[PDB]
Parts: structure tokens; C-alpha cells; sequence
């Protein structure tokens, strides 16, 4: 560990690995300190579900997920448990235990709002989706030139992609995923189009996916190195950053305070350049510690010194979700092509097709699996075959539909694992609603409790807005309704429903992003510089202060890119 | 990788590392193949609790081992959906469906058994209680000579707890653990011993515990290095061992036949000697796989060619859990020695004690523990201080409570986590029968279905046999509820039960050791050596052959330990 | 028509549920592996608890009910008299 | 006639039930008969259905039927947790 860097990054998310993919590339001298420890194997932050055992037995990998989401408040527990026996110690009232947040508000939670502590952050574990914005979604990088910021976007977007190795070919080949893309196609035709959702993975074989990661922005490996002896770049996890340091006139960060996790030690980092990107939660503690925005509950009456809209215009996504078992008549339509004779299991039973046929409902490569599977495994009633790739089907956000789907099965299952209907008939549905930015939604921190880092506790005062955002909602909800029932029936205990308010995770807006701090109620210029101070990024989902419904995670790669030209543009790097 | 090694190890668990430690610091050019991969961190085969993480939220950790169990054998499901849609393809008969088993019968199962595929295998993820077995339990390594037997398991023992690093001192200034040390003590003054469970840990810090695992025995990293540049050491994870080959003449191993699972092909790999320690089921499986035992529904009428003792006579231990929640007694004793002053939260509270005085029923690391909590948590009404490490408490196997005990808390919780009653008042208990090995239990595989890994798939056919381990697992039942009874009241969702049969993973029995192949009904001697084979060796709990309560592990480290200087003696190492 | 069930509309689930008795149950196939050693196991599913051997789980009307005591389903329906139209009528 | 425990956390003026119930052409196939085996509690024959929804018109309905309750009911309210939209036990 050195005194001096060029650059400071905190967090080793897909965020913070864009900035270092950038900066790093530049010959800057760059360190990254993460909270979190090492944990996916060699590929430092890699994702977790690139092992053959997980690809292999796919219901087992929510428990990851699951391991790795602290929730980030839980209100004060009042249920009563009154069957103790009479020696048992018992306390006369619901006090704060368990790690419980009194300051928070059962009923105006984001009940399901978590985090991860790890490197690579939560994209060891995410569902790789990585879809654009269109311009309803999508902040302005420019205003009053519609054209100048379409091509600001694609410009940036095409790099993300590139980085992420998105891809919308993956699935291409999976019968199930082509059963349902195609009745959706045809029960639609024109008012709804539908494609893969665009993912950040590429295929190794039939049986495996390398989901994409921080480790693929960038391996984060130490360097110099044989492969950049060039490059300067050190990682230190375990390393929780706890403040910036102001200067006195609010114009330049002065420094980082740390603390090693592992020695127990405290230090202060100098840099040219500070950049924060901890998560939309935690980039939003590291402020409001530094003496940004406000500690503790909101007052008016006390209005604070730096950036006043910091945690408030807080969004996050409405999520309905239901499991449906496809239909017979989908299902026989699996075997059209194919003329079937004699009974299963004997030895006179055939199944053929004939290829090339142009009254073939399906490619010759559907006919051949359907025939092997049929003809190998007489026994089970299903033409799918057993290691068929499941469906990642979406309609996109339009105007006429405003808000996000996914089709297919997420690895982030809610409920037990059923077992008594078959997993091949099985299909996921979920529906993601864009939610108004509005000043009343806020995160803030007490400034009596603390996590368990010592740093102050995080609390909500959030509700979805009345208007737009409800009505959406509820329409969302009966369209998912309507929709899944051209595939098939709702699997019971899977049937239709609202997700836990912030379980959906994209969290936006905690530290928003837009041209003017006053008239824009925001936090960062569209370089994502902090308002104010020469040499202070944010980065993430905080970023975008615009209601959206798709996943967020490459839009705010999109903007760390165009940050890193900023610096770039501002910043000299070290002579070597 | 080369085509020759001196020896190459199946499987890198601890009883694989426990060889490798052996044969390479012996100077033999080794190579380990294990079917998982790295994903641990840095220190490979690493055990996953030891990150900072996971011991300041140490509920989550119960998603970390759910994740990595595989569950050996499932039955058909039989459960009844008949509120599916009509429209919803509906199943006419229970078929095979979601990987199930139609060889088991569910009322003979044992349905909790799991695998785990990871690099360091289970030992990523256990509980680290590594206690000795008494005569009772242990199976004798000397003919007609008890006390040269005594001495030859505690010359084994020794070295194992070395390589394990066991103590029994890393939780002596717990307040909870001495708490109920203390009572049960007491309670049992003269009729029952009570110490701290044996584990295979190390205390670094008051908040932070290094616990063992195969990493601890050997750190997997391959040989040269700078390190160690005279070993010659690789490890060659997703690879999948498939087969061991026979001679014609069923006297030596010619190769063993792997399948690498990232880029497809197989091999042959040839050895001077070869080991598995691939865990009791698959240990077994690998054999029956290359001609070993029989494979398919077992039938007298034909006879097994080579060692038909493999897959019987298993055992599963059963294991009674309930948790309690601590007396109001024992609660108000903790701070039986403070003169407490004022009220709570003002500037007039004062809570103190008298270090020395023999009035204290306490020591002054206790008392200054909860003085200092009491003082800066003055809001809180239970005395016990939040970081207060669990107890870990056991009164070991005696013939008068022929089980095994352990009371703390486990991270392997089998319910959701409650948040209602306040966590350092819950005491886990759990109760290990032993079970007689008999014939009839059995482990088999079937000759036409397979599993994931397109192997055999493993078939139980298991009860616990009526006499003795029946009439002690129902005394263990009442033990349980009369000793819990001395600490509190059950805690509701944790009544007194029997687990899952298996859920325990304590499997031995499966290719047991003995004297002789015949009147000890065997398949491995006593050096672990397969009977009729040079160069064959098998280690692991299914080696176990005795009926055993505890943990048995370090038992299983024990034998392999004595197999490699057997290996040592008869086999000399290839040139450097 | 009490004035508790009245007052207390939320009970009269109970009434109905105390009348209603199952028509035809298949035979029960949950496994429960949870006994202690020394509880007598069944070896197989055999017929338990006044079930039909004769009845597929999967061809079933399971919610299928009847009542018997004075007055029949009347003393509990929820008085809902609709005419048929044409099209159910026969 | 409720289905579950009655959820006591939201204010039960809030609470509307939706139940929409669907025609079943009549087929030879589905059928009531009686054991001449086995018995009821009274000593007569142990009724047995053989049933199943009749693929056509019976089961396109039926699931039109629970996209028009969600439809419609949406109209009214978003659904209670704990009684989302659900076919019941035939
Ligand atoms: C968990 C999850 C996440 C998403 C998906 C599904 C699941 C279950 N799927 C999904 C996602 N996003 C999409 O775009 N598409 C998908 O299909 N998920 C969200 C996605 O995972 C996140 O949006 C993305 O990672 C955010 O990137 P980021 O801004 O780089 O933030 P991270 O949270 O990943 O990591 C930040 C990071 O910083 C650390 N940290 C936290 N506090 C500190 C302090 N004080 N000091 C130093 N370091 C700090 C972390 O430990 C972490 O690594
Ligand atoms: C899961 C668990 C286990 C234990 C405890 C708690 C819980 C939650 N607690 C614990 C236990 N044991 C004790 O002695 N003390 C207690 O506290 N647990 C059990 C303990 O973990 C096991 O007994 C031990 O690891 C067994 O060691 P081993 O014989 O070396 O077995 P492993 O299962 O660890 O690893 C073998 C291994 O080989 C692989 N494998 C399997 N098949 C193949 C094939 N065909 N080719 C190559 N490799 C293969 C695996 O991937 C695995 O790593
Ligand atoms: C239980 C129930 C029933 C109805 C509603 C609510 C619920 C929970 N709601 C509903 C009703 N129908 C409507 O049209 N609209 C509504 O809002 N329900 C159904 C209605 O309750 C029935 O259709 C009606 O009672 C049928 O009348 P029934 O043809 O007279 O038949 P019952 O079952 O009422 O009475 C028959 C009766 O005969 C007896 N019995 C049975 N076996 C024997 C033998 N072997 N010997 C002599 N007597 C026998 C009974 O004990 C009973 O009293
Ligand atoms: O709850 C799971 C969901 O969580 C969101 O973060 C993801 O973007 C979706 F892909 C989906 O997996
Ligand atoms: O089921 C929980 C138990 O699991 C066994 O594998 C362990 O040996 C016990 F220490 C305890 O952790």
C-alpha cells in the first residue's frame, strides 16, 4: 500500500471495474478498495454461477444469492411469540435486537432493499440482463439536440456492450426459449415485438453459459504484470472506505479514510481523483459521513450546507412476478412435424420428420432433438429435450406498455422449489414498473444507530407515488395477467403478485445526475462529477434521475464511460 | 498435465489433502483430480466462513452449505397438484421428473444425504468438531492388544489434530458458552462430564475465528514454488474421475479414466498408486462404476466377483435438534456481581463490580464484559454483550448416554431464522445416535439411470435397525428434553424432533475396513488398501466400519494418515 | 341466522367445514421420515384414515363434498338463486 | 365460505371476494362410480370419480374465465396477498 495514487476508486463493482478498465488504460495510478473480500475463485470478482456444478443443479443457486443480500433496514420486529415456556427470559416490550433499525417505519420500508460485500460486488451473482434505454427511460447528456444525444448514447452504449460482451444470440437454440418467443411473436403480431433479452454472456457449449462480471470489465488483477507491464493498479479488499475528507471552501476532496478490515488499522489516502462507486446505498453513506447532505431524520428547518437533493428523488422499480405451466396445446405443438407410431416403450415405436419439409412448423434442428429425446427416453411423456436451455424472452418498454418484462427462469427463485410439476413446463414472468422520482422518497442515515460496519444506519421514506406510478403499476400487473395466459395456467404457489418493495434491487436516483444542481434538484453534473468539488465521480444506479423500467446496471456503465473522459480530459496521469 | 504421476488422489476434501500432505512433502510427483472447482478465494479449499462477512452475519452462512448440498437420492413425487389451469398440460401418471430417482423407495431413504462438489469438499463448509472416538465407537487398527491398540490411535490422533489444528480453548471467554457450561456442570456434578466441543479453529481476534479445513491440512497450490521447489504437487479441478481400470488378473490399477468438464475430452491417467477420497457415496459409486461390487438392485442369486461387502452394512447416525430459549435464572446470574447505580441512559447510571471479591459467582473477564456493555448499552435490557461468541458445548459419548452431544449454535439452521426472540438467548442442541452396522442397509446403484455427471445413480435402501439403536435413539429423545430443560424452554419452531434421516452427513460404512475380506465382511485392510489390489487405496468415513456417534472425521484423517506410511514403505518416488 | 354468526361472520367457515364430509380421498402418499425409531413405519401406503383404494389422485373431484343432517346443504349455502338462460338450461 | 386462515392485518371493509364460475360440457368419459369392494362410513358402495376437465371449449373458457376475474377485478383493487388468483379444488 502506497501513500499516493492518481486515482482512488471505492468499490470493486462492474462500476468501479469500468473506471479502472478506462483509467488503467490510460496509464493512470490506480487503487481500488473494497469492503468486501475475494470469494469467486481465480478470475478475481468473477461471477459465481460459472461453475459446471451450479449449471448443472440451477435450483441451488439462489441460496448464493441469497448469502450474499444483507438487507439494508429491518424494521423493529413486533411479532409475538407467546408460547414460551414460563422459565424462558422474556421481555416486556418490542426492544431493538437482532440488528433491528428502530428509526425505520415498518410501513414506508424498502422492505426488500439489500446489499453485497464482495469483489466484483453484486455482479458475481446478477441475472446479466443488460438491455438500453430508449429516450423515455434515458437521461439527457444533451440537451435541445434529440440527434447529438442519440449519438452520444449509442456511442457509449456500443462501448458498454463491449465491455459486458452483451449478446442477444445465446439462447438461440433452446426449444423452449423459441416455444414461447414464437406464440408470443404470433399472439402479438405487430402491437408487441419480441427478442432475447440482451445478455452480458457468452456460450461455451450446449450445456454452458460464461455469465459476464466486474472480472470481465476487468480481471482486476495487480499490474504491472506480464500482460500490462505498462499498467499500475492495485486492489485491496477487506478495506472499508468510511469518509472523504472536504477542504474548507467545498471545492476539493482532500482525502480518503480508510480502515483495514484485517489488521484493524486507519489510513489516509491522497489522490488526484476520487471516485465513488459503492452501490446507489453506500456511495450515498460515504457522503453523507463526509458531511454531505444531512444526518439524521429530515429538517426542513435545517437546511443542509451540501447538496440538498442527496438521498431524496429516490426511485426504485415495482416488480410482479408469477410462474405459469405451459399448455397442452403449446406443448403438443412441440412434436407438429413429427409422425409418431406405435406405442412407447416398445419396440415397434418410431418418431420421424421430414426435413427440409417448407410445412414444417419448426427448423430441422427442433425435429432432431424432439426425435433423439422421444426415441432415447421412451418413458417420459414430454417431446422437450431433458438439457434444453430455458427461455430469456422480453418485450421491451414503449411507450404503450411502460415497463420491462422477463420471460423465461430467473436463478433468483422467491418461494420453496416445487417438485411436482416438471421444470421443463415450468416459465418465469416478470414485469418491471418505472416509479416517478419524487423529493418525498428518501434515504437518509441516523445519525444515532449503526450498521454493522460502524457507519451510519440507512433508512427509507419511500412509498410508490399516487398518479402515474400506481396506476402503471396495477396495469403492469394485468398485463403480465393477460399475457401469461397465452403460454399457459399459473403454477400454484407462484401465482401473480407484487414483489417486496425494493427485492427488484435497482435502485435509483440516491444520488442523482443532471445539468443543474438547483433546477435539476441533483447531486452530479453528466460527467458525474459532485457538484461543487473539482475532484470528487460518483458512479452506479444513484447516477440516473429518470423514472425507468429496464435493468439499469448498463446505462450507468454508459455514464462512468463518458465520466472517465471527463477525467481523462482533466487529469494527468503520473509519469510511470 | 502429464499421462504419469506417482500417485494420483480422487477428491480434494481433507482425507485427500491429509494423502497429499503425505506423499508430497514424501517427494512423490502427485496429482489431485476433483469433479469441483476453486471458487473459495485466494486460499484454495479454503473454509467459506472465514470472511469478515460472514462473521458479522453468521445466519446468512446457512445459504452458503444449502447451496453446495446435492441431494444423493430422490424418490418420485407423489404430491397431488389438481388446481393447475385446464388449459395447463397435466400429467397422467407420477413419471421421472426433475432428475428423480425411480429406484428409491421413499420409506427407505435416506432422503436428507447430500454431496457437495467444490474444491476442499465438505470442509468448505463444516462445523470443524473433530472429537476422538473412545473404544466403543473405533475400530480396532490391533488384534489382542487393547492397550497397544489405545496406543497406536493416539499416535494417529495426535498427528490429525495437528494437521486440523484442533483445540479446545477458542471459546473459554464466551459468556454464553460458560454460561451453560457452567450449569450443566453443575447440574451434572459427578454423573457427567461437560467441556468445549473439539474444534479444528483458531482465534485471531475476539470477533473472528479461522476455522479449518482441507486448506488448513494442505494448501492445494501446485508444487514447485518458491515455497517448495524440490515437491511436485498439481491439482486439476472439474475434472470428473469416471473409472478405475482393473487388470485382467484383478491385482493392480492400470489407469484411471477422467473427463474434463471444461473443454469435454477424456483421458487416462496413469499412476504407480491410486487413491479415492471421494467421499463415502461416491467413493463407492467410482468403484461400482469400474467393475467393483454390483451394480443394479442387489440380488443374491448372483454373486459379486470382487468385494461384496461394498454398499452394505452403511450407517447414518440419527440426530435429535430442538433450541432453547434461556431461563430468566440464568439470564438474571449473568450480572449477579454488579452494583448498578442510577437509571438507564442518563448521566447518572453507574454499573459496577468488584474484581477479586469471592462473593463474585463470576471472573473478571466476564464481569468486565458486562460491565462494559451494560454501561455503553444502557437501552438494551439483557446483560449478555452483542459480540459474544456462541457456546460450544459438548459432554462427549459414554456407555451410559451412548450419544454424542453438541449445544451452541450451529450454522446449519433447519428452519428460517426467526427474528422474534432476541439471539443471544437461543441454545441449539443436537443429539447423535449411534447405529449398528448391518447387511440389509445398503447403498447401491442402478444400472440403468444415472445422474447429473451421467454416473450410476445411488440408490439407499436403509432403516435403523430394530434393538439397541432403536431403544437409544428414543433415549437420546428424552435426554435431550431433560438436559435442555436445565438452560430454558423450547424455542417455538424448534421443538424436539428427529432430522431427516441422513441430513446429518455423517454416511460411513460404505467400503469398511477390517482384517480380513471375509469374517469381517470388508473392503479395505487396514492400511486402506483394497483387498487384492497392489496399488488401490480408498479413504474417507466409508472406511468406518464401527457404530459411531460423533463426528468422524478426524477418525477418517486418522486412517489415511496410516495408509500413507504403508504407501510410504512400499512404493519409492520417481526422480526429480 | 343467529345473531352471533351475525356479529361474527368470519366463524361461520367452521359450520360448513364441520358439515362438510369428503366424498372420495385417494390413498396418502406423504412421506413423513421424521419418526422416531421406536414409532411403529409403515412399509407401504396402505389404506389409512377411511381413504379409497380405488381412487386416481390425478382423475379426481378431491373438494368433492356431501352433507348430512336435516335441512342438507341448505342449512349452510350461500342462498345464491340465479335463473339459467337458454344456452345452460336444458 | 373463505379457503384460507382469515388474515386479520388489513381492515376487512377493504375486502371484496371475486368468484367466476365456468361451464363443463358434458362427456361419456367423466364418471361417478361405486366400489363393489370397498365401503363408506354407512356401509354402502365407496363412491369414485374418473374426471378431467374436457380439452376444447371446457378449457379455453376456464382459462379466459381467470383472465377475465383479473381483468375485471383490477378495476375494483389490486389482490390480498394470501388470496391471489387461483383455480380452486375441482
Ligand atoms: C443481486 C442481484 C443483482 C442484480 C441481478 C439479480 C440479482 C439477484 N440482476 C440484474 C442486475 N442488474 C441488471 O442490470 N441486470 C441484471 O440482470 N442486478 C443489479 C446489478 O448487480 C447492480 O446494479 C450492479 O452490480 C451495480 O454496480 P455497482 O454500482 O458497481 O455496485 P455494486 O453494488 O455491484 O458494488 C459496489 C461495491 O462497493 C463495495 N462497498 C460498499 N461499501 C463500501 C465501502 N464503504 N468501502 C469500500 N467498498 C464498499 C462492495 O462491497 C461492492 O463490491
Ligand atoms: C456439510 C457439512 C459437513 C460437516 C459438518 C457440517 C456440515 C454442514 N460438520 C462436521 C463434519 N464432519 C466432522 O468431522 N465434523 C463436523 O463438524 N461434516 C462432514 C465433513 O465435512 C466430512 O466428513 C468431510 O469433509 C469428508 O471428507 P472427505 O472424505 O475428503 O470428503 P469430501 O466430501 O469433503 O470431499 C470429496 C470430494 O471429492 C469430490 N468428488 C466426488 N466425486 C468425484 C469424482 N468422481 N471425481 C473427482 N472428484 C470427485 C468432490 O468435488 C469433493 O470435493
Ligand atoms: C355447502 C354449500 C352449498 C351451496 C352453497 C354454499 C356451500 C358452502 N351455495 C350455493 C348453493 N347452491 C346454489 O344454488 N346457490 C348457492 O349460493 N350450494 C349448493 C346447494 O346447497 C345444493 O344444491 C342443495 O342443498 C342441494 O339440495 P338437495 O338436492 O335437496 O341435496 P342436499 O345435499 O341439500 O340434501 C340431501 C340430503 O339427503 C340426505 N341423504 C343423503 N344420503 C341419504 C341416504 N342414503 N338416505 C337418506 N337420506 C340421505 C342428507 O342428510 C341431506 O339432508
Ligand atoms: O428479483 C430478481 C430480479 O432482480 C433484478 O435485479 C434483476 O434485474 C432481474 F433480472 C431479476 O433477476
Ligand atoms: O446437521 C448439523 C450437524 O451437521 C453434522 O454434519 C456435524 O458434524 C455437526 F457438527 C452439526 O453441524
Amino acid at each position: 500500500m502506497d501513500i499516493k495514487y492518481d486515482v482512488v476508486i471505492v468499490g470493486s463493482g462492474p462500476i468501479g471495474c469500468t473506471y479502472a478498465r478506462e483509467l488503467v488504460g490510460a496509464g493512470y495510478k490506480v487503487a481500488m478498495f473494497d469492503i468486501g473480500e475475494i470469494d469467486s475463485g481465480l478470475k478475481i470478482g468473477a461471477h459465481k454461477k460459472n461453475t459446471v456444478e451450479y449449471q448443472k443443479n440451477i435450483d441451488k443457486f439462489v441460496n448464493v444469492i441469497q448469502g450474499q443480500l444483507m438487507s439494508v433496514s429491518v424494521p423493529v420486529n413486533t411479532l409475538v411469540v407467546d408460547t414460551l415456556s414460563p422459565t424462558s427470559w422474556q421481555a416486556s416490550t418490542f426492544f431493538v435486537r437482532n440488528g433491528s433499525n428502530p428509526e425505520q417505519d415498518p410501513l414506508r420500508n424498502l422492505s426488500g432493499q439489500a446489499v453485497t460485500r464482495v469483489v466484483g460486488g453484486m455482479s458475481t451473482h446478477w441475472t446479466c440482463a443488460t438491455p438500453r434505454f430508449d429516450r423515455e427511460q434515458r437521461p439527457l447528456l444533451v440537451k435541445d439536440d434529440a440527434d447529438a444525444d442519440d449519438a452520444e448514447w449509442d456511442r457509449l452504449y456500443t462501448k458498454a456492450e463491449s465491455y459486458f460482451q452483451t449478446g442477444t444470440d445465446q439462447f438461440k437454440e433452446s426449444i423452449r426459449h423459441n416455444l414461447v418467443l414464437n406464440k408470443l411473436t404470433e399472439e402479438y403480431k405487430g402491437q408487441r415485438d419480441f427478442q432475447q433479452i440482451p445478455l452480458a454472456a457468452t456460450r461455451r457449449s450446449p450445456t454452458f453459459v460464461e455469465w459476464s462480471s466486474a472480472n470481465t470489465v476487468f480481471d482486476l488483477q495487480n499490474r504491472p504484470n506480464t500482460d500490462a507491464p505498462e499498467e499500475r493498479f492495485n486492489l485491496f479488499p477487506a478495506v472499508a472506505c468510511e469518509r472523504v475528507v472536504r477542504n474548507a471552501l467545498n471545492s476539493e476532496i482532500e482525502s480518503l479514510h480508510i480502515h483495514d478490515l484485517i489488521s484493524g488499522d486507519r489510513f489516509e489516502i491522497k489522490a488526484d481523483v476520487y471516485v465513488l462507486t459503492a452501490g446507489a446505498v453506500h456511495n450515498t453513506q460515504l457522503l453523507v459521513n463526509s458531511g454531505f447532505g444531512q444526518l439524521g431524520r429530515p429538517n426542513p428547518a435545517n437546511p443542509p450546507e451540501l447538496l440538498p437533493s442527496l438521498g431524496s428523488y429516490i426511485t426504485e422499480q415495482s416488480l410482479v412476478f408469477c410462474q405459469t405451466v405451459m399448455s397442452t396445446e403449446l406443448i403438443d405443438s412441440v412434436k407438429s412435424d413429427m409422425t409418431i407410431r406405435g406405442t412407447p416403450g416398445e419396440l415397434t415405436y418410431s418418431v420421424t420428420y421430414t426435413p427440409g419439409a417448407s410445412t414444417n412448423k419448426h427448423p430441422d434442428w427442433w425435429n432432431e432433438k424432439v426425435k433423439n429425446h422421444m426415441m432415447q427416453h421412451q418413458e417420459d411423456p414430454l417431446p422437450i429435450p431433458f438439457e434444453d436451455p430455458e427461455p430469456q424472452v422480453t418485450t421491451l418498454f414503449q411507450p404503450s406498455h411502460p415497463w420491462h418484462t422477463q420471460i423465461g427462469r430467473d436463478a433468483f427463485s422467491y418461494g420453496a422449489v416445487q417438485q411436482s410439476i416438471d421444470s421443463r413446463l415450468i416459465v418465469d414472468w416478470r414485469f418491471f414498473g418505472r416509479t416517478e422520482p419524487k423529493e418525498e422518497n428518501k434515504l437518509w442515515f441516523s445519525d444515532k444507530i449503526t450498521d454493522a460496519y460502524n457507519m451510519p444506519q440507512p433508512t427509507f421514506d419511500f412509498r410508490f407515488p399516487a398518479g402515474r406510478t400506481s396506476k402503471e403499476a396495477e396495469d403492469m400487473m394485468t398485463d403480465m395477467c393477460v399475457m401469461s395466459a397465452k403460454i399457459g395456467g399459473f403454477l400454484p404457489g407462484s401465482l401473480p403478485q407484487f414483489m417486496e418493495p425494493g427485492l427488484v434491487l435497482h435502485l435509483g436516483g440516491t444520488h442523482r445526475m443532471g445539468f443543474d444542481e438547483k433546477e435539476d434538484n441533483c447531486c452530479v453534473n453528466t460527467d458525474s462529477r459532485v457538484f461543487g468539488f473539482k475532484n470528487l465521480f460518483l458512479g452506479g444506479c444513484g447516477n440516473i434521475p429518470t423514472a425507468y423500467g429496464a435493468n439499469p446496471t448498463l446505462t450507468a456503465m454508459s455514464l462512468a464511460i463518458k465520466s472517465c473522459e471527463y477525467i481523462k480530459q482533466n487529469f494527468t496521469p503520473s509519469p510511470f
